[PDB]
């Protein structure tokens, strides 16, 4: 299969990134790429850590709230561009971006990774540590 | 118009960069983008410098030949993808990459920059500085 394997990486903290989601849809459609979506819940992760550190409690529903904000944002763009709201399945990982992207992506052969509106300064390292093209959407 | 403006940034130093040039072509083709090409002769620049410091002769052929190799390399990939040798015009600039790209892009409305295999490690600052998406092709 010559299907360009692409991964869209989303953050629950920067779920409003139409430009990135658009790039992905265009690769999927116009370039026939095999698209997968990974959403890292970094904010939910920081909650877990504040919990351990200060004993700050938080409702398990928080996970779902983020999952839905993300999924809604996907449908909006997908429908707007594709007239359809059938989006890919979303894989959720709770932890540090770099670390989680690395784990997830390993040995899956992704030719490209599209980073959704995440602060560039913090990607510099991972992008280098990864052997695949990176599309930094600002 | 509603045609996405993309800039392909080629460099003096890093020759063999087919993958990057390829992504660029595809955007022009499948994604109907208005692609422009910019080649920063960084190696030539660093030479004019060592010239001044040491006063060693600096033949005009170096520059011309540097442009010719680049053009050849474009044609190869271009031709391999589209049966045509017809290639966009290349704009040459002689200076530090980071510096030259900022100036060139200056209010031109480019929304995406495809980096031609220049070490991603060195672009960290420039990518963050720029207000457009960056496709790092390793």
């Amino acid at each position: 299969s010559n299907a360009m394997k692409v991964l869209l990486v989303l953050t629950d903290a920067y779920s409003d990134c139409e430009k990135a989601i658009t790039y992905a849809v265009n690769f999927s459609e116009k370039l026939g790429a095999e698209l997968d979506i990974l959403a890292v819940l970094e904010d939910v992760y920081n909650l877990e850590r504040a919990n351990v550190t200060f004993g700050l409690p938080f409702p398990p529903e928080i996970k779902e709230e983020s999952k839905k904000r993300i999924e809604r944002r996907l449908r909006e763009v997908w429908e707007k561009l594709t007239g359809s709201t059938e989006i890919p399945g979303v894989e959720y990982r709770i932890g540090p971006l770099s670390e989680e992207v690395k784990k997830f992506v390993e040995g899956k052969g992704y030719e490209l990774v599209v980073w959704a509106c995440y602060p560039s300064a913090y990607l510099c390292k991972v992008i280098d540590g990864l052997n695949l093209a990176s599309l930094i959407v600002k």
